[PDB]
């Protein structure tokens, strides 16, 4: 089903995370005009969230169990 985008979308995340350890939702959509709700679900399973000074929305691929490399 939409898992094709999932595997292909992770490649885009690694490229984006390759330039910086943190990325907000707005930055991720510019890299992929795919529905955020779809991106958030992928980030929800392996991603993480962090609020900072001005509640900066950031996300990080949780590497705790990425057997895939």
């Amino acid at each position: 089903r939409a898992r094709a985008d999932k595997q292909h979308v992770l490649d885009m995340l690694f490229s984006a995370f390759e330039k910086h350890q943190y990325y907000n939702l707005k930055d991720l959509v510019d890299i992929t005009k795919q529905p955020v709700v779809y991106l958030k679900e992928i980030l929800k399973e392996i991603g993480v969230q962090n609020v900072k000074g001005i509640h900066k929305n950031t996300w990080e691929l949780k590497p705790e169990y990425r057997h895939y490399q």
